[PDB]
């Protein structure tokens, strides 16, 4: 029933960069997704004992969340776009994986999707 510490946004041993493609994941494409109507429920870690979920992370084994991929980008975590782009894929499939066909969260996490595709199709190349 109890939850999980955080996915990690902090490592000095992990090397890490900054690259144009992730300051595009950073400007455009989080700051595109954070602000919009259905993203609260994605902007932290799911807190799955005041939703009443126990199952939650007994079901969801890599957890993701906006809120962790912000930090991580602010804190320039990531070595290339495709460690964020994972974390953000993470993040969509584990909605689809725990909830229903049409359920208001994955009707929410649709429209964050669609958004995030339409951005990262236009991701700049590496300069
Ligand atoms: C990211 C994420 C992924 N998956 C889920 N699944 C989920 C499944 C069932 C429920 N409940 C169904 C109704 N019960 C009375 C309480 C439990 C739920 F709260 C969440 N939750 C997520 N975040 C999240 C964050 C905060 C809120 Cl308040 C919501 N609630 S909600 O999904 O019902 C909605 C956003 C539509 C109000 C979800």
């Amino acid at each position: 029933s109890m939850n999980p510490p955080p996915p990690e946004t902090s490592n000095p041993n992990k090397p890490k960069r900054q690259t144009n493609q992730l300051q595009y994941l950073l400007r455009v494409v989080l700051k595109t997704l954070w602000k919009h109507q259905f993203a609260w429920p994605f902007q932290q870690p799911v807190d799955a004992v005041k939703l009443n979920l126990p199952d939650y992370y007994k079901i969801i084994k890599t957890p993701m969340d906006m809120g962790t991929i912000k930090k991580r980008l602010e804190n320039n975590y990531y070595w290339n776009a495709q460690e964020c782009i994972q974390d953000f894929n993470t993040m969509f499939t584990n909605c689809y994986i725990y909830n229903k066909p049409g359920d208001d969260i994955v009707l929410m996490a649709e429209a964050l999707e669609k958004l995030f595709l339409q951005k990262i199709n236009e991701l700049p190349t590496e300069e």
